[PDB]
């Protein structure tokens, strides 16, 4: 073993919270290892906005779609695409290529996900918080974020008041594919489905995420983003 | 707050240089059943990997990357991938094209990516990012066999070092965190940390970095992408 990977099996959405604070000494820490993210190009291209007012944490709270651990979390951590810092230093960069947000979402994420188990490396707990791009320039705007800049997603972080199981994912051999892509088999979901009703024992998951992609997935993200400056060609 | 994740989290480089021994059967499991415990936006599982250990491929996927000799002499190889084929291939219904979801699959994918490289550097191994195969994006998708509804976006090396790199620094935490609102850049801190760069190696950093964005990056990622159906709107 080791508690490296003993911490990332371990890992469950927390969204319930103590009042219990995070002290400076492992905030500190748990921003370092955000930090500490491999970044391509090292571009460095991510922002995080760490919102302390609590005004601001209950109106985004509401933004959010009223998920009310984004106010009770000891931390919440809003993470951003940061072309400004670059066109700061020189305003001829062109920013607003798809590549751009690829890099921004992927680094994003790496960095993020640093914070997360650094966090529950402590005994901690945490949720990311997609649901800010539910109205994500309203989001934007309460943070300031200027021109080359985006929100992308929250992460909640406390001292945890819940203990959920740890959820079941597709099996290794559905996700990973040996050489080429191989088409799925569709037994496979139907274990899988089985798998998840045990875990929460009408919908099963198959028909969930699928009804979820049938409408229209926040179609308002491509003109948020194109506001800002990002994604236009 | 010191454990061994926090130590594996600050203690990464990017690794280039690997002896030819080969990962364990079991670390390989280990390091792919770490990358499926992260979590998912709405569950959705919205990510494949292809691993690859057919050396030809491996050399053609070496040079679509850029000529990167360390993609066909790692250990292990793997080709992250958004995934929406498997839900089309559960309902066809699903509509995949939106911008939302090509930033969920990416922002998805660095979580994931993150947890598998954690889990390796954990055990002792090391590795690194190759987002150059995006070089040759269709290429390499023509490569992998991948259908409608996925897309590359980066790879993976892993494999046991052959190398000891310096950690290389980062813009500080008073730079990339801000308090509830986002603030505006102070020149003389990119002027210090393009000092500590070029302490660090002997063009700085701020004129490498935004001399690379003010051309085109990657100019056609936006076609690659929505040739696979994503990304359209
Ligand atoms: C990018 C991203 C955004 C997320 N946004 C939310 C959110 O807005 N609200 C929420 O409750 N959970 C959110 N989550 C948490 C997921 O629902 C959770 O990871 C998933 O249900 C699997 O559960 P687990 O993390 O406990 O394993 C998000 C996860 C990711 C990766
Ligand atoms: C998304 C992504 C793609 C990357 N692609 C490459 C690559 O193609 N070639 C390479 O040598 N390094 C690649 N890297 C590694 C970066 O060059 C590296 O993280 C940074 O320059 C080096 O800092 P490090 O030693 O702290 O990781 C990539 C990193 C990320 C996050
Ligand atoms: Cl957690
Ligand atoms: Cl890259």
């Amino acid at each position: 073993m080791n508690s490296t990977i003993q911490t990332i099996l371990g890992h469950r959405s927390i969204r319930k919270f103590t009042s219990q604070p995070i002290d400076k000494e492992q905030l500190e820490t748990i921003l370092q290892a955000g930090l500490a993210a491999s970044s391509s190009s090292m571009l460095q291209v991510v922002s995080i906005v760490r919102v302390t007012d609590i005004e601001k944490r209950s109106q985004l709270a509401k933004f959010a779609g009223n998920q009310a651990y984004v106010e009770s979390a000891a931390e919440f951590l809003v993470f951003c695409i940061d072309y400004q810092r670059h066109a700061s230093i020189n305003p001829d960069v062109q920013a607003d290529f798809t590549e751009l947000m690829l890099i921004g979402a992927v680094d994003s994420g790496i960095m993020a996900q640093n914070c997360l188990l650094a966090a529950e490396s402590m005994g901690l707990g945490g949720v990311y918080i997609g649901g800010l791009r539910n109205n994500a320039q309203q989001v934007d705007e309460l943070l300031g974020l200027p021109q080359n800049t985006a929100i992308l997603f929250g992460m909640c972080l406390g001292h945890p008041d819940q203990n959920p199981e740890v959820k079941p994912r597709l099996p290794a051999h559905v996700v990973v594919h040996e050489n080429q892509y191989q088409d799925l088999n569709l037994d496979d979901i139907q274990a899988y489905d089985q798998t998840m009703q045990n875990y929460y024992a009408q919908s099963t998951w198959s028909q969930e995420v699928t009804s979820k992609l049938a409408g229209e997935s926040r179609p308002h993200i491509l003109p948020y983003l194109n506001g800002k400056g990002l994604a236009k060609k």
